[PDB]
């Protein structure tokens, strides 16, 4: 059993620990410096009313995070969100990522977003397969765009499209 | 015509050119006019590590091509973004491609790995110019922007260089 719920400030140290592990050990993101919980909490409090920030809690512990934010700082992009998801290494492939994203995506759809973009450093078969299983389509890839872990890595963009009319209404808060 | 390094004195004229396209076109997805200070700030911050070039015709700024960081992670340090705008008075007289030729020669010699151009679509003139200079289409987000009454796709084009593994730091201009 798992509670997918809105993330709180108290969850952020655990989230920071999870994501830092992947920063250190994975090329799925191209960060090469760990983050501090303060940055996570600052971002949460700044964005959580506009974008869904969700955690999966299992047996009282934070086991995963999924969150959205703006894609690019232009008004024209207001209906385009970025999504991110990390599940604790002890909790992989138990459906948490899917559940987190289903809740995330349903929120963004109801809020009136046009689409959601996922940036995936490659190769990362689990993330690619999970994103495609949830309806994201591969939209292209920049070759050898990042140097991390001693090699050049491609970065791919996946996108899940919603239907909106012309013109779109301003998006709703969470 | 002159192809030379961009200076702070050029920035109001550049800002005026790009603001015209912001106002009248969807070739970029900004909706609000920019102030020249935004241009000056980026020029001052970037001009030592990235080429910023202006075309000058009959003594007036006629276009700009400039590069900057693709993304603010150190892993992207060898990946540049390129951008080019020519005044509507000076379109299709070789300035854009000449500017880019110089820009690209610099980025290659400085030791970048690749250059990425972001093209709000449709923009046949820009796609044609980029592909003629060796950029390859690398993908496209659908309906990523809403501007001037319609959804617009945005495409990414990339020109690849080659570097050893590991790369050395990029050289300054
Ligand atoms: C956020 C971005 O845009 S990129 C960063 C993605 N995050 C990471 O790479 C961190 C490390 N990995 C993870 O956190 C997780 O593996 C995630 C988030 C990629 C996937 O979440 P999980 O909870 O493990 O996946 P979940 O159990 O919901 O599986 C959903 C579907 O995704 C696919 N899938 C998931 N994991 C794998 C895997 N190792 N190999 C192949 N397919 C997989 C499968 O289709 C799976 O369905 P199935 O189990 O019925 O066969
Ligand atoms: C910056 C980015 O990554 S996207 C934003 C690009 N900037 C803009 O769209 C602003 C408005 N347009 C412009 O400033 C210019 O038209 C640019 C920058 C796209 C091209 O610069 P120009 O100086 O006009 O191009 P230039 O004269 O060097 O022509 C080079 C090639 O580009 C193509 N091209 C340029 N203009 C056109 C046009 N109207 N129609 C079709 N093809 C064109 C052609 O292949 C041309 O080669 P050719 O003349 O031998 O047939």
């Amino acid at each position: 059993p798992a509670d997918i719920r809105r993330a709180t400030e108290a969850d952020m140290p655990a989230v920071c620990t999870i994501v830092n592990h992947y920063i250190e050990t994975s090329t799925v993101n191209f960060r090469t410096e760990p983050q501090e919980p303060q940055e996570w909490t600052d971002d949460l409090v700044r964005l959580r009313e506009r974008y869904p920030w969700l955690v999966a809690e299992v047996d009282g512990e934070v086991a995963g995070i999924a969150y959205a934010g703006p894609w690019k700082a232009r008004n024209a992009y207001d209906w385009t969100a970025e999504s991110t998801v990390y599940v604790s290494p002890r909790h992989q492939r138990t459906g948490l990522g899917s559940t987190l994203y289903t809740h995330l995506l349903k929120s963004l759809e109801a809020q009136g977003f046009k689409s959601v973009v996922a940036v995936i450093g490659l190769p990362n078969d689990p993330s690619v397969r999970m994103h495609e299983a949830l309806g994201y389509a591969p939209r292209g890839m920049l070759r050898a765009a990042g140097f991390k872990h001693g090699n050049w890595h491609d970065v791919g963009f996946w996108q899940l499209d919603f239907s909106l009319p012309v013109p779109p209404r301003p998006v709703l808060p969470v």
